[PDB]
């Protein structure tokens, strides 16, 4: 997956007019955008489509499912019909369920992204202890494109050691959160930026500043 | 203190047409006054599809989306959520007390109320999620959680979440009829059994529920 600059918006504003706006604003600078429940359970599904229309960009649907095999195969079908190139999935209910939307992906023409490990605080109470096994049953399933965080490189850089320099690795927590774009460059393909491009006075600007400190990694 | 759910039973409308899911939930609508909205219906149909339930049955909805992502945008899918009408909630507990607490918040200043989903009830929850429930649902008691979900499929585990959480607290349960759970041995534990399948799915939906219901009737 070739990603323009190695920069993906995260699209979480909640107006339509808003997140069109800021996307035409900065599409200049990027060719992937992620969409997630912010957006979609504002302004619907059909806005896939129409970034699409609009943009011409690859559309990631950030949606970490997380329900039973049953349930997960219902939205990744829903999710790919409405124009998804992606989707990003929970690992932590287990291999049944990231199995089932392999399934579909597969299906469709689409691809998996395998969530391991999270960037805010909470992440630490469960998740971090299972996210190592998490990555490892990644690979067990064939799973080649995962999400670790931006906040704690040392984590990001065990995910990338445990599934090997050939697997796809994007990265939230860049900006707001406080990760470094440069440095989660050095173990993610990706990084993915949301309000510090979209919620600042100018996000053509912001997107153009960070892709500046990350000029020599491009 | 708790949500008056009809018969014990609610309906989890996992049909991803629109006209399906109005006419079976119509045709229950006599057993059952709450029902379970997902994402297989609300990605297929848009979030009116709440606004059209409210309408043509009066039922009260619980959005099952397993809110799983950081604070900040739990709080966001919370907002729209409740913006659109819906009742309650549901969110997982295994992202931790942040994510849970962004709910809680939510929920508190919009006045709805939040679900928490502690065990699930398919095979893979007992690779990670069988481990961290007891925790899980322990955090949820000490954040001020009253709503929780646990699975039909184990009955030593719904017995040993509802034992955490009090007897004061609400417990609805999923895994019932399709995946082998037994409305019965189910309701000793929780206030409320979840059903999809083996009602949407029936040659007679309305029937399906009426045979559950006698089936429960001393429970009543
Ligand atoms: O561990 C994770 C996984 C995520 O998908 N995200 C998502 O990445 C985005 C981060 O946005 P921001 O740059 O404004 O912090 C949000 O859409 C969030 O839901 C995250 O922040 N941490
Ligand atoms: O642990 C859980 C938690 C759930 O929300 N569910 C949900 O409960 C419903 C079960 O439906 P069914 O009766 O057809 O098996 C589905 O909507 C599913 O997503 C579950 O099955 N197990």
């Amino acid at each position: 997956m070739d990603v323009m600059n190695r920069l993906i918006l995260a699209m979480d504003l909640m107006n339509r007019d808003d997140a069109l706006r800021v996307t035409g604003e900065v599409r200049e600078y990027i060719d992937t955008v992620k969409i997630g429940y912010p957006l979609v359970l504002s302004e619907g599904m059909d806005i896939i489509a129409e970034f699409r229309k609009r943009f011409g960009c690859r559309i990631i649907a950030d949606f970490k499912v997380a329900d039973i095999p049953e349930t997960n195969e219902k939205i990744c079908r829903a999710t790919f019909k409405a124009g998804a190139d992606a989707i990003i999935v929970h690992g932590f209910p287990g291999a049944d369920s990231v199995r089932a939307c392999l399934n579909v992906a597969e299906e469709m023409g689409r691809e998996v992204f395998l969530l391991t490990e999270m960037s805010h605080p909470g992440a630490e109470m469960f998740i971090q202890g299972a996210a190592d096994e998490i990555a490892r049953m990644g690979v067990d399933l064939g799973v080649k494109n995962y999400v670790g965080p931006s906040v704690r490189p040392e984590r990001l850089s065990r995910l990338r050691e445990i599934i090997g320099q050939d697997s796809f690795l994007i990265s939230p927590g860049v900006g707001a959160q406080g990760g470094d774009p440069g440095e989660t460059l050095r173990f993610a393909d990706a990084i993915i930026v949301g309000r510090s491009i979209f919620l600042a006075d100018n996000p053509a600007a912001a997107a153009a500043g960070i892709i500046e400190s990350i000029k020599d990694l491009l």
